[PDB]
């Protein structure tokens, strides 16, 4: 038989080992040849594995890059001008990679040039609330300073714009061992921890979901219009640039002006973490000097598109991609990731060639230029968006596999919530302790939901990775699944050697997968998810799930507006419009789901498929969100001080953020009404798809 | 049998006649209790004709009345503030309605309250190329003056903006009887003529698509957050008053300063048509001053919505809608079009009680507030809009059924071309001197297709009717089909009696349709229409049809950029990618017409179902036109100088129009090549929408 276990039981570990080796011998950077190499023989081996169609889709996007014969550093600088200390300009490479050529140094991608010089001032995390904490309880002025912030918590371009709208003239990022340096474990290459030359590299955009900074609504194909650098979308303002910890310990130790305001800004370092600004005393005249000078660079980029074609509905889609392109080797981010998607093709080629074929089109993706913004799925999404958008069923991403070895991390819309419990319900758990045990049930034990005994944690979406343009801005049901970590407070801060030169085949092979079934676990829920979708009779959705969540955010909501009982009083702000809708969606889905129940029709069939695939679509506002026009959808989207965490309603939840602080009370809760409108409409038009159709 | 002949044959001249009586006895001005008892009749009988479901949708919308206890008018006024001519409070009834309650006096719906006082400057049609004559060719300047405009040609909205643009403090309207007086007819009761103490009615707004002006994007309905007057849209900034032509001659004939610059300026009136400002040397001292009280009042409008559910296909929606409401007594707009319908629809639920079912979902509308700015087709469609956009496969509008007696006249869809031209060719000519002939060739002969011989002429479609919301923002193909005049320079200007208290039911019996036969031959085209796109196995669309237009247009916009070709070499501007995707468009619509004719397959026949239906869909762009948002067409906009006209290539030609004037070329010709690669892009999308889909 050609069922869902024929193609589980044709995953192998030993593949994925094989290909993982494969794609990390060598850097593969966007836009560089190794990279365009690699995509052609990825072409060629899907098209070897069985796929009916193989095609390479190129875009010219906005990539940036170190000049190599003027490298960025940091110095510190005494009176007379004379640097006194430099930061480093490379990663001392690895055992046996010492001599591997076109390793990008680290940099933050996309800074403007710059020589600032100034005064130092320590931030945290340079988080929404540790600006807030500066100068509104330190009285603590960033203009004009050049800010130092730990990497950590929130995306890396969220800190460079809270630095920016501080008025810092430049942003320094390190890695402080606190939260990257996992007590009791040896640094690289003898364990996992970051070692004090380790660097973070990656992308300090602000781009919002328009992908390349130039083409913002457009493919960047071979005639597209470009913006002019000055009206370029989510570039800084400011010179940016990322440290080791050694290096941080140099430019912190001689920290003067105010003290930590608390525990929670003092990291592992043997310094005191004074806040500045500038040095103490002795060394008041010193100061910090930047020199940035990496340049920004229209270049040619790749996605890998392969195809295999549905037998009975070849018009609708379902989509598993994931990116291919690296900071270094890409040990784990992507090609872990990467190596699993290989295995799937493979695996499904092996049954497209004894004779079958899924109900429905797949579609496999090797996207581009992930690291730079996002840039190859959203470039190319934005070329087949009315395909997308009247055929696409679902997308499941495929970036990095394994992020720790403790259990499954799955983010997901509620639509696939049933499908993911069904599917884990139906795997063998890898994890020790549970031999024989199914991977629900060691999930569950690991991670349990915070709502209900007996079922997993699950998480909302954001942004940071390829599934972006699909949810938030196109409302195609997408989902994601990966092993992680224990580290709860660590969840957005990535692994020690995340973006460094020590992230390897090796670091993978040797401290997180020897037996790589961590990675055939995740292969089995990802290829498992994209089985069902694509093969499945009644599109594998719930509903009901999604009733479910949006009381929950309902209730979430309200209650954050409630903390302002005087004013929702004085301007009249009610949420019943919402929870009305919410109700209403709560009991049209149950009669939608009495019907998918008791409906031999095809066009009923089709019909109800349709009104399920089209569910998410209806989350959709076709004008978007307040100055984010390519974040649509209404009940999620990435949180404004935090790409990678996702937000519930957040029109409304960044209309009442710090709204105590705004300065017309009258206007600011006027807004808050309008985004319960919005958002109660839209809840109230996605119940009503669910309806008879006439 | 139960096909579109049993359909036709049981349309009756003598019920669309009984029906137009009914309707036309009492005004059924939008907001008023008249309206909603219309309302409540059309929903009982709809009921009673077999649809399965008839029901009010309603809304809360700004409409605009006058004062009943502080009349508007405007004065001359002699230079101690005596007004001593006054303009008529409202115009002579007709024989037999002089004690008929409820006439709204003429006034602009929307415009604001004033009295300014001022000289008179005469702007011909108040075109965009008659302000440019006055402003830079007669160096005559509207600041601070009263203009007096004719009305024609365009949408009065538009020579409002004009007006406003210009710096005027207000505006006066008036017929002109060489635009509403056609020679050798009787003026009303004993012809078809406009008499001097006749006024057009009708809004002054630009709504460029958006609806009820406070709520754009979003339904007027119970919890709707509406903005406040001030940021409404699509208001005019200053007084304006529409007259007839014996006041009009008062004011025309003391003008003075400028002589009319050409015999085009000219109208019929025995008056020099100076531009003044102001009046001849004697009167100098007196002014014009208006007095305008209209108040803009959020009030209830109703649709009706009847429902005729498919046998096969209850998911797709063909569409037949036109509006109810009247400014009088509506004896041609719209109770011409209503009753046509209110034939139609009892036709089908005749077949209905038989057991007769279509294949796909027919929905009937009764719109509201049509006169208002297209409101209660766009809230509603705001409303629906995610299961107009995944559902709908047409749109067929049913105002007017008359506004001559001469020809057919028809705008549509390019992909209903050969729809039409097959159904006229089956339905009888009712047109004198063609007994026994076809529609097709009555029609043919007397408007002859500019392009082909052999062939009818077809227009675009821009707005100024109810198919705006479906057709300009949500790209569901779109038609209309009317009996109309010979009058070629007439087309925009409305039939003489157009929005006049003279507008009645005697005015149509008497002069236009005794027999009420064109009005049966337009039941025939529309009933027709919407039976072939309700019933037809494979959808009646031609893609082909599309390719063809497309390059006409991309002739006709590449040849008034070829204009300025110096400026086309200096910035290296390029229509290649144009015709490339013109190119394609031609070439996959034929292989897909190949495959349509060359595919007992369900799934596939849907599949090609479901591309046809999402053509019209493709060349709706996300992100709007420049500053329209809410027209989103590629191919197709109202007009930006007159909303009753069909653009095509709008973005191109908006970026081309008068571009010699711009201050910055360099600017304005990056803006061409950005428009350029916008409809490439589009065109390019919407060909790939028609390939095999995997
Ligand atoms: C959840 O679904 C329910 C349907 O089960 C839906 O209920 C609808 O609610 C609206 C708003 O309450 C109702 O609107 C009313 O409609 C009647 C006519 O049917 C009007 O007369 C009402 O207006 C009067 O009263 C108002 C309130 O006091 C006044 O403001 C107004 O000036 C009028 O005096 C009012 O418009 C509608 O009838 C029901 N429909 C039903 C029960 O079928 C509810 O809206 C859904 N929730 C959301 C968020 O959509
Ligand atoms: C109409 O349909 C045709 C397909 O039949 C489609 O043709 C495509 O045109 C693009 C643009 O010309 C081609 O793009 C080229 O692709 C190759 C790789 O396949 C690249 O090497 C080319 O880039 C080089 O040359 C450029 C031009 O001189 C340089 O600017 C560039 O730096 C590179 O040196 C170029 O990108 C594409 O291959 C074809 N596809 C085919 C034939 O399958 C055409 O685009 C469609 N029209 C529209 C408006 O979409
Ligand atoms: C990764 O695997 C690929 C595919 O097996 C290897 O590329 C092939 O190598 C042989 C020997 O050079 C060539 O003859 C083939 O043409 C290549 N096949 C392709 C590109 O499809 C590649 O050598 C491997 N890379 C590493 C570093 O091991
Ligand atoms: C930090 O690096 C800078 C730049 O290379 C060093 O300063 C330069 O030193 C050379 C050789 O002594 C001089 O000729 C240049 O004029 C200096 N350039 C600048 C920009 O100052 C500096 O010596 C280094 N500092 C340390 C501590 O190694
Ligand atoms: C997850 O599996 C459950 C248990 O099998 C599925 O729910 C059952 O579905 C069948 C088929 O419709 C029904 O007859 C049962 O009553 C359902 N049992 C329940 C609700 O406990 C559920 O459909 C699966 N979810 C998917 C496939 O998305
Ligand atoms: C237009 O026709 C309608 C429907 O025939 C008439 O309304 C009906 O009139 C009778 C007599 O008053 C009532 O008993 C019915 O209840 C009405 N039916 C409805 C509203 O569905 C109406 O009188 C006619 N109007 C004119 C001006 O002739
Ligand atoms: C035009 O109408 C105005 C307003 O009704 C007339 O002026 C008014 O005349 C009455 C009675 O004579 C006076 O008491 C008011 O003070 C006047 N009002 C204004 C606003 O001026 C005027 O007589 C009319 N002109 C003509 C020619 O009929
Ligand atoms: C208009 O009618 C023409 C003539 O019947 C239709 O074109 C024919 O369609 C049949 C059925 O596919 C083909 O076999 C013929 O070859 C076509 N004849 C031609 C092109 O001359 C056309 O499809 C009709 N248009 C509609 C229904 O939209
Ligand atoms: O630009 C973006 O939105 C994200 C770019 C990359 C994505 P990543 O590949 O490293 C994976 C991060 C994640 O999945 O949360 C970054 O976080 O630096
Ligand atoms: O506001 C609008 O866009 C049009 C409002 C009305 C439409 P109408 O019913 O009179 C018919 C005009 C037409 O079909 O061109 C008007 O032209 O005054
Ligand atoms: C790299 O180094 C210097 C900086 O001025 C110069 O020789 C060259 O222009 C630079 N390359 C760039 C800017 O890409
Ligand atoms: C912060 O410092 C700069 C000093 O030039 C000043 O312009 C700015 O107003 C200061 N802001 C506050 C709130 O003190
Ligand atoms: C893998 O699992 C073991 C068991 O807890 C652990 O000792 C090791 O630290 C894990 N590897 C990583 C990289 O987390
Ligand atoms: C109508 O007439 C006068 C104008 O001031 C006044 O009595 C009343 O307020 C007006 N009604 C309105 C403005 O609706
Ligand atoms: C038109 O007239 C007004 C007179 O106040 C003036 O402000 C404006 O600049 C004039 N425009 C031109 C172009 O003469
Ligand atoms: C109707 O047709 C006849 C024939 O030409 C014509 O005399 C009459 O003017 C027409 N009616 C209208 C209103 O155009
Ligand atoms: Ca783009
Ligand atoms: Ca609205
Ligand atoms: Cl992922
Ligand atoms: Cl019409
Ligand atoms: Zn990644
Ligand atoms: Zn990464
Ligand atoms: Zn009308
Ligand atoms: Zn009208």
């Amino acid at each position: 038989k050609h069922n869902m276990k024929a193609f589980l039981d044709e995953l192998k570990a030993e593949n994925i080992k094989k290909f993982l080796y494969n794609f990390t011998q060598i850097p593969h950077l966007a836009g560089t040849e190794q990279n365009f190499q690699l995509a052609k023989q990825i072409q060629s081996q899907w098209k070897e594995f069985g796929l009916d169609s193989v095609e390479l889709a190129h875009y010219d996007v906005l990539l940036s890059y170190p000049n190599k014969t003027h490298p960025n550093y940091i110095s510190i600088i005494n009176e007379d001008g004379n640097e006194i200390f430099n930061t480093s300009l490379f990663e001392p490479p690895p055992p046996g990679y010492e001599n591997v050529s076109d390793i990008v140094p680290p940099f933050s991608a996309f800074s403007p040039q710059g020589m600032p010089e100034g005064d130092l001032v320590y931030v945290n995390y340079a988080r929404t609330e540790d600006f807030f904490k500066l100068e509104r309880d330190m009285k603590i002025n960033c203009s004009g300073k050049i800010v130092i912030a730990r990497y950590g918590k929130v995306f890396r371009g969220n800190k460079v714009k809270n630095a920016q709208l501080a008025g810092a003239k430049g942003v320094i990022l390190y890695s402080d061992p606190a939260d990257y340096f996992a007590p009791g474990v040896k640094s690289y290459p003898d364990g996992w921890n970051l070692p004090g030359g380790g660097v973070q590299r990656g992308n300090i955009l602000n781009l919002n979901g328009a992908g390349d900074p130039l083409t913002p609504g457009y493919p960047a194909n071979e005639y597209a219009y470009r913006r002019g650098i000055a009206e370029a979308v989510g570039l800084p303002s400011i010179p940016v640039h990322p440290i080791g910890y050694y290096d941080a310990q140099k430019l912190l130790e001689k920290m003067g002006g105010s003290a930590p305001p608390d525990s929670s800004w003092r990291g592992s370092l043997k310094v005191p973490y004074n806040v500045g600004p500038g040095f103490t005393g002795n060394f008041s005249t010193q100061k910090v000097k930047m020199h940035i000078h990496s340049t920004n660079e229209v270049t040619r980029i790749y996605n890998v598109i392969g195809t295999l074609r549905g037998a009975v509905e070849p018009d609708r889609y379902v989509i598993l991609g994931g990116h291919r392109d690296s900071w270094v080797f890409g040990g784990i981010d992507p090609q872990s990731g990467a190596a699993v998607v290989h295995e799937i093709v493979r695996s499904f080629g092996t049954l497209k060639k004894e004779g079958w074929r899924p109900r429905r089109t797949i579609l496999f993706a090797s996207w581009d230029a992930e690291e730079f913004g996002l840039l190859g799925s959203t470039e190319w999404a934005e070329e087949n968006s009315r395909l997308l958008q009247e055929r696409g069923v679902a997308y499941i991403n495929a970036d990095s596999s394994i992020e720790g070895n403790y259990t499954l991390r799955v983010d997901c819309t509620p639509l696939m919530y049933s499908l993911v419990h069904n599917l884990t319900k139906e795997l063998k758990s890898p994890d020790e302790g549970f031999e024989g045990k199914s991977l629900y049930e060691s999930w569950t034990k690991k991670s349990p939901s915070p709502e209900f005994s007996g079922m997993p944690r699950i998480s909302k979406l954001g942004s940071g990775n390829d599934f972006e343009v699909f949810f938030q801005r196109l409302g195609i049901a997408s989902g994601r699944a990966r092993y992680t970590k224990n580290w709860e407070t660590n969840k957005f801060s990535g692994y020690p050697l995340y973006h460094s030169v020590y992230e390897t085949y090796e670091l993978v092979e040797k401290f997180y997968d020897p037996m790589f079934k961590y990675h055939l676990t995740v292969a089995q829920v990802r290829g498992g998810m994209v089985f069902e979708l694509a093969n499945s009779i009644v599109l594998p959705f719930d509903c009901r799930d999604y009733a479910v969540v949006l009381r929950k955010y309902a209730d979430k909501i309200y209650s954050i507006s409630m903390k302002h009982p005087q004013e929702m009083k004085t301007y009249s702000v009610s949420f019943d419009s919402l929870f009305s809708a919410v109700k209403n969606f709560t009991e049209i889905a149950s009669k939608f789901s009495e019907r998918l129940q008791d409906f031999s029709n095809p066009i009923v069939l089709r019909m109800m498929n349709d009104q399920l695939m089209f569910l998410e679509r209806a989350f959709i506002d076709p004008l978007g969100l307040p100055d984010r026009p390519f974040y649509r959808h209404v009940i999620y989207a990435p949180s404004s001080h935090n790409k990678y965490a996702g937000e519930s309603f957040p029109g409304i939840y960044d209309a009442l953020f710090d709204i105590e602080s705004k300065v017309d009370p009258s206007k600011a809760w006027g807004e808050v009404k309008r985004q319960i409108y919005v958002a109660a409409f839209t809840v109230q038009a996605a119940a009503e798809t669910l309806s008879e159709v006439a």
